[PDB]
Order: C-alpha cells, then structure tokens, then sequence
C-alpha cells in the first residue's frame, strides 16, 4: 500500500524501527532523525504498510520540485526489508517521479537490483555512484553494538558558515561547480549549523558541512592551508557538536582520495559493511 507518515510520533517511531537495520538503513535514518528537529527541507516519510513497513521512502514536497533539471533537489532516500516489495512501492507514481532528473541515496546496495529493474519499465539511465560509508566508532557503540593534532589558536577559530561561503563550498564539491549546486549548498547552510575554521584574515580557509541526510560532506581547505591538520579539526568539532545532539556520525570517502581515508581513521570513523550510494537517473 502507501502511507504517508504525520506528526513527531509516527516520526519518532520509524526512527526507532529504522534503527534495528543500521548501517543499512543509515541515509533513510539520519533523514528522518533532522526531520524530527523542525524538518527544515521540507520532506515527508512514505511507507508500504504501518507500523510493520518493508518499504520507506523519503521524498520532497511536488511543488518545490518545480525544476524537472535540479537532481539536487529531486532526492530520495530509500530502505527496504523486501526488494519485491520496493520495487512494487518505487513503481507508483505519488512515490517517485521518474520524469525527472532525481538522485536516489542509499547506503543499501542491494537497491542496485530494484533500480535497474524500474530503468527499463520507466525509461530512465542510471549512473551508480558507490563510495567507501564510514561511521564514528562512537555512533557504532551507541546504535550498533581519536582527537586531530592541535592547531594555533591565534592563526584559526571555530566558526559557524555563513550562506555566502556557499560558493567557496561549491568550488571544491565534486558534486557541484554549477548554479543548482550553489543553490543547494547555500540550503544546507541556511538549514544546519555547519562549522569552519576562519584563517588570520577572518575568511573560512576549512569547512565541512551537513546536507538534510545528517551526513558530513562537503568538506574542503583553501589549497594555501593544507596538510596542517584543519579539515580534521572542523570535522572533528562537526562531529562532536552531532554526537552530543544524539544525531549519528556518519560520512563517505570516495576511493581515489586516500587523504580523507587518512583522516577517517585519525578520528575514529570505521569503514562499514554496507556502501554509500547515489544512483544519479535521468528520463531517455
Ligand atoms: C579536504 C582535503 C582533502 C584535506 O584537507 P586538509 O586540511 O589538507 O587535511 P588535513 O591536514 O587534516 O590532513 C588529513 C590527513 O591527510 C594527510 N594529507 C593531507 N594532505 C596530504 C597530501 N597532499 N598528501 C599526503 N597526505 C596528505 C595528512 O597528513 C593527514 O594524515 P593523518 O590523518 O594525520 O594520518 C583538501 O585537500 C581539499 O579540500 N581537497 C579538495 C576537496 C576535497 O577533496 N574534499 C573532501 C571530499 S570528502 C568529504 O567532503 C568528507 C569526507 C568525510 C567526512 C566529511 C567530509
């Protein structure tokens, strides 16, 4: 069937359900947990059947998906106990939107299977973007049952991000570079409190940010400031500041950047047994 979920409780009962599948239900868990803080991107949860859900999707409201081109908006995150079953659920129409260019996040890759059944059905092409997903070893130990070399006080300071950072940010995201990414970014920022390092002029020389998932991404250091240690000190402060909130710490690294597996294990972040993905789908 389909459900749409209303209120904290039903929110607050998917969370908790969700939490017997980490790390596999991770993306769909980290969404739902900011949902339940304001729901600041303007998101609903979907489910086949209630409470006993096999399917969840989580998926923005229709008429802020007004750009059929802006996959950064069009993004859902999805988890499934029964690939049949998803399958039947991604098929209706009210669920997915597959006349648009969309992203959809998991960090099951035994989705892959589903996705590729539906490109035929739906006319759509599929680019699979499958990473390395990491999760502090502190997450682990609270739902699935390490400090950065210090750095001169007086030449960097803790700092929020302002929306007009956005586009230093978009300069250095492998995702980004264009005006919907900008876009995108600068809602990140306006959504969650982020953290950079501002340099001895008072600019931000290192950031990591947070998207609507709860992930740590976009991260970056002016080329000037690095290898001293400053990405990992913002993603450290980044992760400290979710872990005390009660929000999981989680990331991604893709292969080819053997600096952020570095920093990874300097802080205590554990490569998982499920992948990050992101199935980028287009219409033919
Ligand atoms: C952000 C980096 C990648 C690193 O920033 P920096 O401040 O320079 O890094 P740190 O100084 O803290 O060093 C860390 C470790 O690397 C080592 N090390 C460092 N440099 C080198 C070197 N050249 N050659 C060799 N080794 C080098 C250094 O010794 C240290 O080793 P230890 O940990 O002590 O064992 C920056 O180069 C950049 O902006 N790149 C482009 C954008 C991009 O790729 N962005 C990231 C996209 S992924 C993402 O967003 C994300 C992922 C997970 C969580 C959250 C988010």
């Amino acid at each position: 069937g389909m459900f749409l979920l209303q209120g904290a409780q039903m929110l607050q009962m998917l969370e908790k359900s969700l939490r017997k599948s980490l790390p596999m239900s991770l993306k769909v868990y980290g969404t739902v947990m900011h949902m339940n803080h304001g729901n600041p991107f303007n998101l609903k949860a979907l489910v086949d059947k209630w409470p006993d859900f096999q399917t969840v999707v989580i998926r923005p409201q229709e008429q802020d998906m007004k750009d059929d081109l802006d996959h950064y908006t069009n993004t859902y995150h999805v988890y499934s106990e029964d690939l049949k079953n998803c399958q039947e659920f991604l098929d209706l129409p009210e669920v997915i939107n597959w006349k648009q260019h969309l992203q959809i996040q998991s960090t099951q890759s035994s989705l892959n299977e589903v996705i590729q059944n539906l490109a035929a059905t739906k006319s759509f092409k599929v680019k699979r973007s499958k990473n390395i997903l990491y999760m502090a070893s502190e997450t682990i130990k609270e739902l699935t049952p390490g400090k950065p070399k210090a750095i001169d006080p007086e030449m960097f300071k803790l700092s929020s991000v302002d929306p007009s950072h956005a586009a230093v940010v978009n300069r250095f995201w492998l995702f980004g570079g264009n005006e919907r990414s900008l876009r995108f970014i600068e809602r990140c920022i306006q959504s969650f409190p982020n953290f950079c390092l501002l340099g001895p002029e008072g600019t931000p020389v290192s950031w990591s940010l947070m998207d609507q998932t709860g992930e740590m991404r976009m991260a970056g250091t002016l080329p000037e400031y690095r290898a001293q240690g400053l990405v990992t000190h913002a993603i450290y402060q980044q992760a400290q500041c979710l872990l005390k909130r009660g929000f999981p710490v989680y990331s991604h690294v893709d292969p080819k950047n053997q600096i952020m597996q570095k920093m990874s294990q300097s802080l205590n972040h554990v490569p998982m047994p499920s992948d990050w993905n992101q199935w980028n789908c287009e219409p033919l």
